[PDB]
């Protein structure tokens, strides 16, 4: 009974553990997407002169 | 008669335990093969990575 009390708080749930690191994946690479297409943003300013 | 009063407080009538025997080792190999799924289980997790 302790050792299944301990792992209710302690172990992870797995399912939602690899469906956060997903996620976050999905997120990083989103994110470096958007960043690249924002370090073009002054690129239009580079057009005019 | 006082042997047979040791009889019955000491000796062991052998169809009883024969049958406790009997039911011990069913018990026994039904916990063994439930503790192997049982082992099994948490393989499931490795499914989803």
């Amino acid at each position: 009974n302790l050792s299944s009390a301990r792992s209710r708080i302690q172990d992870a749930d797995y399912a939602t553990e690899v469906s956060n690191m997903s996620k976050a994946q999905i997120l990083q690479q989103a994110g470096t997407s958007v960043l690249a297409q924002a370090n073009q943003v002054p690129q239009t300013v580079l057009s005019l002169l």
